[PDB]
């Protein structure tokens, strides 16, 4: 159920992220830094209003929706984007589409890890999160 990605999460493991990062046009200075930390995310509900938070050296950021209801998003790399989240099975899907192009977020639950699997065009990316005590 959607109360299993509540909580607080850590980043153990990456794949493509440099390469999902530059697929945006995010420059080689900011993708070193963006790299060089192991963020936090907070998945937080309060009603149905749903927040997001990240935590890390590079930026924070936090958004809040509710499923469902498309919302103004300026993300970490100051994309302006209409974003969307939304609940496909065990996928919590965040999509943000900007310019005539799109990459979505998604969350799903395997094993007790969080796998966010970044996807822009044929770059995508695998952010491996486990939940803190
Ligand atoms: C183009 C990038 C900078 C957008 C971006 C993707 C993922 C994150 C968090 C979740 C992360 O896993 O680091 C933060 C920002």
């Amino acid at each position: 159920m959607v109360d299993a990605f509540l909580g607080t999460w850590k980043l153990v493991d990456s794949k493509n992220f440099d390469d999902y990062m530059k697929s945006l046009g995010v420059g080689f200075a900011t993708r070193q830094v963006a790299s060089m930390t192991k963020p936090t995310t907070i998945i937080e509900k309060n009603g149905d209003i749903l927040t997001l938070k990240t935590h890390s050296t590079f930026k924070n950021t936090e958004i809040s929706f509710k499923l469902g209801v498309e919302f103004d998003e300026t993300t970490a790399d100051d994309r302006k984007v209409k974003s969307i989240v939304t609940l496909d099975g065990g996928k919590l899907v965040h999509l943000q589409k900007w310019d005539g192009q799109e990459t979505t977020l998604v969350r799903e639950l395997i094993d007790g890890k969080l796998i966010l699997t970044l996807t822009h065009g044929t770059a995508v990316c695998t952010r491996t999160y486990e939940k803190e005590a």
